[PDB]
């Protein structure tokens, strides 16, 4: 592996057989366009605790990228787009409604919503986990979480997915004339529901971010913005683990087996399918000064992505990495990151991938419904997601 480029078509599908060599041969490697990547368990958590590793650039290339007006002003205010001290402040407003605690409310909500999903399929004995699970599933949660109504999902999924494919930077004059509209009507969409909140109330997320604005801890645009985040980032990992998590199964039909036999076993089934391939396979920064790492010199300026996919396939951290196994001791990953921006939504994640593998496990004959190689990974490069996810099963459920 000379120069790394996850743009690549083979890296795209299984990317893991380049992973092996690079935390073997070149754990800290300059790959393609002079751009770092980092492969080992140690490194990638070296790196995100370090706060020298920073957004800041990347908020300042994408703004003047995409040019003045809303869709900059908005997405511009991302937490995601922050360092300190206005990441702290972001991250210490919303917190606390991401607790194990505070999402209790959740539970029968999730659980529900998987259950109305397959509904329509169980006669059906065939499904498109993409399409009739996996999506919606991970869309109402968010809506659920930030109190918005869930019957929105599709509109706002796909206003999420037009502003943030606008962060693609491979783009299009199509992708930014869309991403453009896009958050001019989601901007209205969350006006509309924080007047609303504004004259009924809340307890919900939005209502606590109403309530961060108010004590001025959160302008108008950082709360459109935060809800922004929440949908896209919220919507499009958890979507893609579910699919990447019953691939996982179905490809280990032994493994499969082993959950139906033993149902306690779930808890642990999900973290193996985070560990063994995560929606989220890197994490981009870009330095504020020369840092040193295993020997190599990385320039202030240098581009510096983190594989969260090759630190969970580490040697060092995993005995035989490379196999899925189900009764692994629960030992934690990189799916979620470290440091600074660790994961909010982990909780609300492992609900979902728990509720999506509980009910699809529980199917008799469960199986894939086309061939294992006509699988299709999607186009982008920001998650690791399936296009279609065709499974058949029993009719009847
Ligand atoms: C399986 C699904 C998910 C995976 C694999 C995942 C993965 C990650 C990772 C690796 C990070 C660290 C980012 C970095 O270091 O640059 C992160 C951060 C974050 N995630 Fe998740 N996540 C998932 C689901 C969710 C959900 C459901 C939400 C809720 C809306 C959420 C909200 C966030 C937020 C707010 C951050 C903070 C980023 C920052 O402070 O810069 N995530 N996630």
């Amino acid at each position: 592996v000379t120069a790394f480029d996850p743009t690549d078509a083979d890296v795209r599908r299984d990317p893991y057989p380049s992973y092996h060599w690079l935390l073997r041969h070149d754990p800290v490697h300059r790959g393609a366009h002079r751009v770092w990547y980092v492969s080992r368990f140690a490194d990638v958590r070296a790196v995100l605790g370090d706060e020298r590793f920073a957004r800041t650039g990347i908020r300042r290339f994408w703004t003047d990228l995409v040019g003045p007006g809303l869709l900059a002003e908005i997405v511009g205010d991302i937490i995601l787009f922050q360092d300190e001290p206005d990441h702290g402040r972001l991250r210490g407003v919303v917190g606390p409604a991401f607790s194990p605690s505070a999402l209790r409310r959740l539970e029968p909500v999730i659980a529900g919503t998987v259950d109305d999903l397959l509904r329509p399929a169980l006669a059906r004995g065939a499904m498109d986990v993409v399409d009739e699970l996996a999506y919606p599933l991970a869309l109402r949660a968010v809506l659920g979480l930030l109190g918005l109504p869930a019957a929105d999902w599709g509109a706002v999924g796909r206003w999420s997915r037009d502003v943030g494919r606008t962060l693609d930077r491979g783009a299009s004059a199509e992708d930014m004339r869309r991403g453009h509209a896009a958050i001019a009507e989601f901007a209205d969409y969350v006006e509309r529901a924080l007047a609303r909140r504004r004259r009924e109330g809340g307890e919900d997320l939005l209502a606590l971010m109403l309530d961060a604005h108010d004590r001025g801890l959160m302008s108008r645009n950082e709360i459109v913005s935060t809800v922004v985040t929440f949908i896209f980032t919220g919507h499009e990992t958890v979507a893609s683990q579910v699919g990447n998590a019953v691939l996982s199964l179905l490809a280990h039909p032994d493994q499969l087996d082993l959950l139906r036999r033993r149902p306690d076993l779930l808890a642990q089934a999900v973290e193996e399918c985070l560990r063994y391939d995560p929606s989220v396979q890197s994490n981009t920064r870009q330095l504020d000064v020369d840092v040193e790492l295993r020997g190599r010199r990385l320039r202030r300026d240098d581009v510096v992505v983190v594989l969260a996919g090759a630190a969970n396939r580490d040697p060092r951290r995993y005995d035989r990495p490379d196999d899925f196994d189900i009764e692994r001791d629960p030992v934690p990953s990189m799916s979620f990151g470290a440091g600074m921006r660790y994961c909010l939504g982990s909780y609300l994640a492992r609900t979902q991938l728990r509720a999506a593998v509980a009910a699809l496990a529980r199917l008799p004959g469960l199986r894939l419904g086309c061939a294992s190689d006509a699988l299709a990974y999607q186009p982008r490069t920001m998650f690791r997601g399936l296009a279609s996810l065709p499974i058949a099963f029993t009719p009847g459920g």
